[PDB]
DNA sequence: CGCGAATCGCG
DNA sequence: CGCGAATCGCG
């Protein structure tokens, strides 16, 4: 079951694509730990693969042993292939969510990590905390 | 149903990826109208998006109104998008079927055609004429 | 509404 | 055996 001591992040959308935002929160206290102010194009999928990276970034500097949950099986295989598969068009105005995207993934190919990403199983489990 | 004075196209490999042939003939006699020798190196539906596009230069040249057939819903997509959506890495030895391709879409991006290009039914009408 | 992973026919 | 199109959860 649950690792209550964690880390869930989660992404905000409606227009998919369109104005995309993300978080981290405390799993237990729904603390908002980090967030990202709306990026006015992106993806489901890029926002929450950048969300992922953040918070390993943002745990490893805390040197923290936390896991993240996120509830996208898409995302934690892109973190994992350490490669966003986003078939968003590369023009001007994806040109911010994709430069992101980039050097997250640069980020993952020149770091290691300890964090555990884990698939938190909304069926049985509820929303992921602090669900947009 | 079936229009029986048409081409039927197909393709041949076992191993995919592996050696692929493929050949076009006529639906109703199963004279062989054209073939193809066996390319070291492709997948079943590089050879077939290939099969057909030699089906069109080849009814195109002979002035013909024939349909072609295909029991390939990938490969007929491929020829209406004029675009070989593989997966199948570039490389030396995948050269070959690769420059056979590019070329193929780029016949398809500079002719037109009048050739109805029709999924052949299996499960209704059995193989398509001489499966490999 | 769209995004992508996980889940048939064909040789 | 693998190749790709057609066919769920998520916000």
């Amino acid at each position: 079951e649950i690792i209550w001591e964690s880390l869930s992040v989660d992404v905000g959308s409606q227009g998919n694509p369109g104005i995309v935002e993300y978080k981290g929160v405390d799993t237990k206290t729904g603390e908002v730990l980090f967030e990202r102010e709306p990026i006015p194009i992106g993806t489901n999928n890029m926002g929450e693969f950048l969300a992922i990276v953040h918070g390993l970034r943002y745990l490893k500097e805390r040197n923290s042993r936390k896991p993240i949950y996120s509830n996208s099986q898409t995302a934690i295989k892109w973190v994992k292939d350490k490669k966003a598969k986003s078939t968003l068009v590369r023009n001007e105005e994806t040109a911010l969510i994709w430069k992101l995207v980039d050097e997250a993934e640069e980020w993952l190919n020149t770091h290691t990590y300890e964090t555990p990403i884990l698939k938190w199983q909304t069926d049985k489990w509820g929303e992921i905390k602090a669900d947009y």
